[PDB]
């Protein structure tokens, strides 16, 4: 029936030590393509909580080309994903600038159809934000 022009939203969360990722993805085969991107965070102890369901119908983010985007953002494990049902936001803390410049490039090209808004926040001269 035309499906819907809604994708399910995920959550994102990568700070280091430990990783919390959930929601809801097509198949299982897709998981390697994102998977393949953890191999470059992988560390020694590192611990892993990421628990997704299989829905063949459910219209979800396409992250074939994730790689690209995920390893753009591999040097900094502070960094959050976020998408919605009709857009998609990007935050996390760069302690640096430019250096999220590549990020967004990188999102665009992969959700180009989709609303990007990354608003990076460099954590210091305001106090600390929500949790």
């Amino acid at each position: 029936g035309a499906s819907a022009l809604s994708l399910s939203l995920l959550s994102i969360s990568r700070s280091g030590n430990t990783v919390t990722l959930i929601g809801d993805f097509p198949d299982e085969a897709a998981k390697a393509a994102l998977m393949t991107a953890l191999n470059g965070l992988l560390a020694p102890g590192v611990n892993v909580i990421d628990q997704i369901h299989v829905d063949p119908v459910v219209r979800s983010l396409d992250f074939s080309s994730a790689e690209p985007v995920f390893t753009a953002s591999v040097p900094i494990p502070d960094f959050g994903l976020k998408v919605e049902r009709d857009t998609v936001t990007l935050t996390g803390t760069a302690p640096s600038s430019e250096h999220k410049d590549a990020v967004k490039r990188a999102a665009t090209s992969t959700w180009p159809d989709m609303k990007i808004v990354n608003n990076i926040e460099v954590t210091g001269q305001a106090p600390p934000g929500p949790p």
